[PDB]
């Protein structure tokens, strides 16, 4: 009955540095897959409208992202963080 | 391409609730729409005055389809999914 959470980060991407970008967060997509809480995550590439890369992942709680941001690590961007009101499928 | 429509809405301190309970009624004009994925709702915390509606279409002519349809009778985000995971 915990409050679903979103973490969004709008990364400004250079014109050209796509494909290397991709890359990159197909390997931070691994480290974060199977963290307790976790629920989705998407790379979005701007089309209309917004000129920054979205880096969004769905948990189970503010706690449970926390948890996991918080944690031990191996060694601009700005942070939206939403809580899921309702949600619903296809 | 799967891509998501994110519509960014200034809304005022208080005029929440009732913003929450109209996208409840809304959710269901496209919870079975052809080409839909999926639908959120997100109040803002950090960062953020605007609620985030997104929805996530299997293309973007499956969502202008559903958008330009016929009907009964504010900033619109434009994205493509490049990797989802989970």
């Amino acid at each position: 009955n915990a409050m679903p959470v979103v973490k969004i980060n709008a990364i400004e991407v250079p014109a050209g540095a796509g494909p290397e970008l991709e890359k990159r967060f197909a390997h931070r997509a691994h480290a974060v897959e199977n963290s307790p809480g976790f629920l989705g995550f998407q790379l979005l590439r701007p089309v209309k409208g917004e000129e920054r890369y979205f880096v969004v992942t769905h948990w189970e709680s503010d706690e449970a992202f926390q948890a996991w941001a918080n944690g031990p690590a191996i060694a601009g961007a700005s942070l939206l963080e939403f809580e899921v009101v309702l949600d619903v499928g296809g």
